[PDB]
DNA sequence: AAATTAGTTTGAATTTTGAGCTAATTT
DNA sequence: AAATTAGCTCAAAATTCAAACTAATTT
């Protein structure tokens, strides 16, 4: 009665395919393509912050959406994110969203 | 100005970059839409695993398996990296 | 009026980090 | 032959955490 939804089809993105059909692909792939383009535009320059970079690039929308969803309620936001409320307030401060 | 972008196409077959954060945001909007007031519990680990896996995979590819250089690139400790590789069973 | 939340501290648990070591591997 | 890396420990630095508690908000 219940079809398996793979972890990878939970957070998905609308894409256009070789037959100009709209399909949902994993967010993984967005991250992969972004990273491939980032790597492609390096030309052997040295990197030391890739994790923080991606992490910021991903934490910011997450907080944005979860704050919109809870209508500013940090406790609920923290509770649905699965993190301590203080950690959440910290992150919110980090991205100037309080 | 945006180092992490993905490629989009519009109805006029023009290709254009867009920040990865727009993708993440879309995916979340879709997530919140798909569930109807069902409770979310571990959204951070969800997304973080969802973002950490292809990152590790791509940096390990870029450094041809060299964990020390991968770790240096990412700006984390080699131990942390080994741990993360263990976590997603890629080692 | 109750309840819930924000804003803050405090100390414990967990995680990340660096550094040191030898074995194995790459150069 | 040398240099680098992996696999591994130790403990200490940093971060996350829960538990308070009152003021302030919301219900």
């Amino acid at each position: 009665m219940f079809e398996q939804r793979v972890n990878s089809d939970v957070l998905t993105v609308s894409t256009v395919n070789s037959q100009d059909q709209v399909t949902q692909k994993p967010l993984r792939d967005s991250v992969k393509q972004a990273l491939k383009n980032y790597f492609a535009q390096l030309n052997g320059q040295d990197v030391n912050d890739l994790y923080e970079l991606v992490l910021a690039e991903v934490e910011q929308p997450l907080l944005d959406m979860v704050m919109q969803y809870t209508r500013g309620n940090q406790t609920r936001a923290a509770l649905m994110m699965g993190i301590n409320r203080g950690t959440l307030r910290k992150k919110l401060k980090k991205y100037g969203m309080n």
